[PDB]
């Protein structure tokens, strides 16, 4: 391919046959890891924190879920900028960050294949704050008794990433109203 | 009322009223491991800094759980209660592994502090990974073989085997959880931890 690293896009779905799925972009080759907790963006070094958080990226059919390392900056990173390690090897492409304050930003950088990853097929992940005690399929319940009623009373696959104040990431997959899996990742959620 | 019972009997009653731990039902939320120590049959055992992915089938659901490894020179009988240093029950002994004539290893769940995945209506299968790509219930050397399987399944799909779960590993490393249904791929979790047990 002529496009080595290509950000996700609806019209780039043919890249799934030729490129690896990173969280937010396709890559022709396996990318390098972060070395000594530093990333290099536009010629400036940025220390990488010890914090991680769950990020996600829809590519038009699948959702890539990835535990990424958090990088706190005092400067905005333009989207799709290449990220290098201190050995001048490309680590990835800049994805969407968050502006903490007027002069504060936080970006999430995937560190190769070192951390949690989940490739969800044919599902557009929904992220929402947990409002009740129990989450099950695409519904929420106050107690087990309300849950048993729904199960006995009960289209398409779905994926929901739950959090409470960006904490305790909880990923639920469901199909036709039935629960498939309920994974408590014990990680923060980025955003 | 059995407040802390191992998987394998009367699941209908337990599943509506008890919390699902990896291998046993508990009426209450169980205590955590305090100061990296568990107590089994009156003896204190230091808990290592190692974890591994374990699983337990209760007869309809599979509980997947990252557990903490405890090395011991003494065998722990199945179902023996496990306590913390406050004499608070933390669980029941599950199956371990024997590393040497004098050395054993058990995996102990530390409450709900670590990774936990509840698989509904599925019996997990553990398999050593032998090809580069895992997809649905199959393995493929490359994406061209994968694309053939996808396209042929799109043309004709006779798989009505239902929902399945496969835990892949390479020499007990690189835990990878594949969920699938009727020849379709659902989710591919890279857990990065070792897989516990005689595998
Ligand atoms: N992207 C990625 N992130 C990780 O964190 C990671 N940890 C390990 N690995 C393995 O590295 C090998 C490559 O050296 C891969 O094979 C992979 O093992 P696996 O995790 O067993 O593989 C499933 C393949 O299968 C891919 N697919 C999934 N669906 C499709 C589809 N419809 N069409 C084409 N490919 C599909 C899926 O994206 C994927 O392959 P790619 O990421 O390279 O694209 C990782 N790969």
């Amino acid at each position: 391919s002529m496009e080595s690293l290509a950000p996700f896009g609806y019209n780039k779905v043919s890249f799934k046959q030729t490129h690896h799925h990173y969280c937010g972009f396709y890559s022709l080759n396996i990318l390098a890891n972060i070395i000594d907790n530093v990333v290099v963006v536009n010629g400036k070094q940025y220390p990488v924190s010890d914090e991680t958080a769950i990020d996600w990226a829809y590519d038009g059919v699948d959702t890539i879920v990835c535990e990424k390392r958090l990088v706190y900056t005092e400067r905005e990173w333009p989207l799709h900028t290449p990220i290098y390690n201190i050995n001048n090897q490309i680590v990835g492409l800049v994805t969407h960050g968050v502006q903490l304050s007027s002069q504060e930003y936080c970006y999430a950088v995937q560190d190769g294949f070192n951390l949690y990853n989940n490739h969800l097929t044919g599902m557009n992940l929904i992220v929402r704050e947990k409002k009740k005690l129990i989450a099950y399929a695409d519904r929420e319940f106050d107690n087990k008794s309300e849950l048993q009623i729904y199960i006995e009373e009960t289209l398409g696959y779905g994926a929901i990433l739950y959090h409470v104040n960006k904490k305790n990431a909880q990923l639920i997959l469901h199909n036709n109203g039935l629960q498939i899996s309920n994974s408590r990742l014990r990680k923060n959620v980025f955003g």
